């Protein structure tokens, strides 16, 4: 109903030749400015400078002659105003009264002071904004419908917005420093590689065909590499055409990075030190405070276990890429398609969710890894590593597979399961040089840092 | 049919125990780092500086016991390599003249010397990766289908690929310094606007309906302002399913940038020294060199001009908001749907084309700026600036619409020509703060600086 009473101020506002939502309001500081300005005035002194602030008036408490407000810069700051007869007012105070509804966005020019908390005593004002909507005195799903209610009402809501935010500048921070380059590769592909997901398929006008947003960006960063980038990362969307849970979302940031001449081993150990670094900028601790009440710490090393001698102490048995499907069916019959599912499943049951400290996981059955080399002495596996981060599967690294004629095998076996990705195989047949590659979620990322479901780092989801 | 041959090396490499895509190289250096590390070493000359280098042999001149070869490394950097019998070799010599083709990525360590060049004589060498499809010796549309060739074989693709990757790298360092946060909204909405085009659309399995690809993040990023940022940017790509042109692709990069407390004047100032500042930081100069020939110098003061003023003058009379269709229509014929229109094109084709220097125009038709504030003072007209820099129509400016009830007008006015953004104009009546947005292209941006058509700029397109 309020809807209603709103909106006629507007209109008696306009009517009035009063402009409510003005062009510009000369607003000198913002309220942290002024804040940082005084930071220990005597309470209930003045002071002479004059300022010009704007605001979102959050609370009100009017008093015959004197009117206090508190404003709210957009990022949680605040300032009291007080709205007195004295100063410049009677009509003015009448208008302050009648005209300034809460989640109203206003202009006050005045004199700092300390009541008997900051201020400003106003010579002037002005409503910068009238708002026809009351903020709430929130559900997780509706928070999430309306983020920008969120954001004025929750200071959580702005600590997180700003903490993804840091640490995705954290992340192309560490990268430039280490020379990597940002290339920007295409979302609409005439075929979507680079991980195992249906994509989603959108029909061109201009070409009259179908495209599919991309997946992943490995298949066109590898052609970087190709063609002579020796370190390149993109950090951007990707989309996955499939369920939505607690860590899968169809649309989310990832960041792909691409280096010449390491290995695996290599980029293991600076995804350690760009979770490390991010914590570090964007958190200033590596000792994580989770809601939880408890730590995770991630300092220090962090263990390397490989997965197949892994899971055989969690089985009690060998496993090998020699173990048949037939033995491993049997053996996840006993707890509750093809071999490397299996072995990965087996190890995810077993060896995965007993982890606790941050833990790579390397050695990966080749039948589920289509893109990483062979393993360069350990035959039956490939040069793949999992992190897991307070239990999430955050990131992973490959020495990346450049044989093209394997690689070629690697993608029949895949369709037999047929119109294979040719132009990469043709970049891959021009030679690509040794190197590899890592992939991280900026969601999983941020949710094994802070605790935060995945539908709290994203500004907008749905 | 040296597809054929190469491939057999690959076979007979594998079957001897060579590998000929090793895992790992120890490459000490790029080849740039040597050149920087022995700038000027007397010319026929040793040095014991053993180094590790790796690069793609692009020139080969075998001799009996001494071979040369260019190893260019991905940058463009060459170093040359000398296969001597006398180092380590005969069967080596042998190897190298049997097993090493052009576009072969090669490793070779060894004593770094000058010949009678910079070159590494060699102690060790190995096959780092082995191509299968000889470089050509371009068209400039097999060019783009395969960049990863056309970085190997042609510096210019090289130079580019970086300039444009210095160019947004410029931009981001240049709206951080101003405090701008850089913020990550939907690509998926479930009803794409914020600009004039027709979206792609693609069918969600976990929702079962519809979804549109973002055609520009606007209206999302205007959300972020109602929600308490100050100061917001995002650089990313858009998409619009409509025709290809020299100025208009379905996928591009885009930035837009939303700064409360300013109206279109501070955001045209901001926009001239963004794009002075990525001059001066990506290309060095502000005396722009063309392919042409010729020089643009975007140096200075850029000159603003009214869009109906500057129509009036061209056309020989007063052009005002009041000009009827009929009118307008009428001059149409003379010289060979609706009044905004019908203005912006009559400008286009007169005073548009004419624009050599940077320039702004400014106070546009109202029908045709539905986001954008009514002027502050002209009746008629908003306050909405387009950019031309080297006859490009580069970037826009707006004072932007913050009345929730003008906007849902606006849009009725839109949808009539009808279910309209209920959540955008929810959002805006929470209260947005007064602000200035602004738009650019990239591609349009690196054109208008560069002479580089669109078709160049990005790194994969199609
Ligand atoms: C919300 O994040 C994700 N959403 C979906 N749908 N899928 C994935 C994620 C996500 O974070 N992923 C990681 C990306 C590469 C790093 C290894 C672990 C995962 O594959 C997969
Ligand atoms: C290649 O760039 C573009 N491709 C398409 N399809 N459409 C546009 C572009 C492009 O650069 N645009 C600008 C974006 C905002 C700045 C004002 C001028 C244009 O609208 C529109
Ligand atoms: N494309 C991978 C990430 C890169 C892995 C290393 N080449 C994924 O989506 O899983
Ligand atoms: N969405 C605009 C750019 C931002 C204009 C300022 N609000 C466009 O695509 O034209």
């Amino acid at each position: 109903e309020q809807f209603r009473i709103r909106r006629d101020k507007r209109a008696r506002l306009l009517a009035q030749g009063r402009d409510p939502y003005p062009v510009a309001v000369p607003r000198t500081h913002t309220l942290a400015e002024v804040r940082a300005a005084h930071p220990d005035l005597p309470i209930d002194t003045a002071t002479e400078d004059i300022v010009g602030v704007a605001g979102r008036v959050i609370f009100a408490r009017n008093s015959g002659k004197l009117c206090f407000a508190t404003l709210q810069d957009g990022d949680g700051t605040q300032l009291q105003v007080m709205i007195s007869l004295d100063k410049v007012g009677q009509a003015a105070l009448d208008a302050w009264k009648a005209d300034v509804d809460l989640g109203d966005i206003v202009y006050v020019h005045g004199a700092v002071i300390s009541s008997r908390e900051l201020s400003v005593l106003a010579d002037c004002w002005r409503i910068a904004a009238k708002s026809l909507r009351p903020l709430p005195v929130m559900s997780e799903e509706s928070r999430v419908r309306q983020r920008y209610v969120d954001l004025i009402v929750r200071p959580e809501a702005r600590a997180v917005a700003r903490l993804r935010i840091a640490v995705v500048r954290a992340i192309r921070t560490a990268l430039q420093r280490r020379g990597f380059l940002e290339v920007e590769t295409p979302v609409l592909q005439t075929l979507a590689g680079g991980a195992a997901a249906r994509p989603f398929a959108t029909h061109s006008n201009a070409l009259d065909i179908d495209l599919y947003l991309r997946i992943a960006p490995e298949l066109f960063l590898k052609r970087c590499i190709v063609g002579g980038f020796d370190k390149v990362f993109e950090l951007n969307r990707v989309f996955r055409n499939e369920g939505a849970d607690s860590t899968h979302s169809p649309e989310f940031s990832m960041l792909e990075t691409y280096q010449t001449y390491g290995t695996y081993d290599d980029s293991a150990v600076v995804t350690r030190e760009l979770i490390q670094e991010v914590a570090d900028e964007a958190i200033g601790t590596r000792q994580l405070p989770l809601p939880d009440g408890s730590v995770y710490d991630i300092d220090g090393e962090w263990a390397t276990i490989q997965m197949y001698p892994s899971l055989s102490v969690a089985l009690g048995e060998e496993i090998t890429p020699q173990t048949t499907v037939d033995r491993l069916r049997g053996i996840a019959d006993s707890l509750g398609f093809g071999h490397g599912k299996l072995i990965e499943e087996l190890w995810e049951r077993t060896v995965g969710k007993s982890l606790s400290a941050p833990t790579f996981v390397k050695d990966f059955p080749v039948q589920t890894t289509p893109l990483t080399r062979q393993h360069r002495s350990i035959p039956g596996v490939t040069e793949k590593w999992d992190l897991y981060l307070r239990g999430i599967e955050l990131a992973t690294g490959y020495s990346e597979l450049s044989d093209p004629v394997v690689q070629r095998e690697r993608f029949a076996d895949q369709a037999r399961a047929m119109v294979l990705d040719e132009d990469f195989l043709a970049a891959l047949e021009y030679g690509m040089p040794p190197c590899t590659g890592t992939g991280m979620g900026i969601d999983r990322l941020l949710m094994s840092l802070t605790g935060l479901s995945i539908r709290e780092t994203v500004l907008f989801p749905i």
